[PDB]
């Protein structure tokens, strides 16, 4: 779903608690891919130590010019997030499965079509179905429905 950037604790509000959890993933810890998406504030897809710094800047009042407090609307099934669930996104899921290519933190949730926070082989097959129009919805959401231009 559209992930609130900055809210790492999952209370809904941007707070100091979020920073403490974000810090620990960058020091030594792994979170759910959903948290990873929320952790990527700058929108490069990677949870950088820069992300905690900008979150800290937002908290301190220096300036958190990233997606902090906004919702990351990623195109559901679109890992590169160009607005199209395309065949290269499909390639990326299979890259994780093969272990040949790494996807960035936020991209790990963007690729997670089923919403279990794991890039498994089922996501790969959900994208199979989504690209071929077999399923109009992914468990994580869909972008066939455009709101303006429903159909
Ligand atoms: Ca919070
Ligand atoms: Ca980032
Ligand atoms: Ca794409
Ligand atoms: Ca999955």
């Amino acid at each position: 779903m559209s992930v609130k950037i900055g809210d790492i604790d999952g209370n809904g509000e941007i707070s100091s608690i979020d920073y403490a959890i974000l810090k620990s993933h960058l020091i030594n810890s792994n979170l759910t891919f959903k948290q990873l998406a929320a952790a990527d504030v700058d929108g490069n897809g990677y949870v950088n130590s820069i992300d905690l710094a900008i979150l800290q800047m937002y908290l301190l009042g220096k300036g958190g010019t990233s997606d902090i407090g906004k919702n990351r609307i990623y195109t559901y099934g679109d890992i590169d997030n160009n607005g199209i669930v395309d065949e290269n996104d499909y390639i990326l899921i299979c890259n994780h499965i093969n272990g040949t290519g790494q996807l960035s933190d936020a991209s790990l949730f963007a690729a997670d079509a089923d919403g279990n926070n794991v890039i498994d082989q089922t996501d790969r097959i959900l994208i199979e179905k989504y690209i071929t129009g077999r399923i109009t919805h992914l468990p994580v959401g869909n972008q066939l429905e455009h709101h303006h231009h429903h159909h």
